[PDB]
């Protein structure tokens, strides 16, 4: 049960920033800012299903454009 609650801890932290990020795209390309929605979106869903796979998946997803950002934004 460790696991699953670490997990679900640690997503809740990264979609706390994802209003901020999301906000950081408007200086991107477009891209970004649909993507970030998507995986966003995705990762929400993920956090209140509290199915260990589906938050595995939404954090993964959502740490790639987290990155893919702050990359553009250098």
């Amino acid at each position: 049960e460790y696991q699953n609650e670490k997990l679900a801890n640690e997503l809740k932290s990264l979609l706390d920033e994802l209003n901020v990020n999301e906000l950081a795209t408007g200086s991107l390309n477009t891209y970004y800012k649909r993507t970030i929605k998507i995986s966003g979106q995705k990762a929400m869903y993920a956090l209140k299903s509290k199915d260990f796979k589906k938050m595995s998946e939404a954090k993964y997803q959502l740490q790639k454009i987290y990155n893919e950002i702050d990359e553009a934004l250098k």
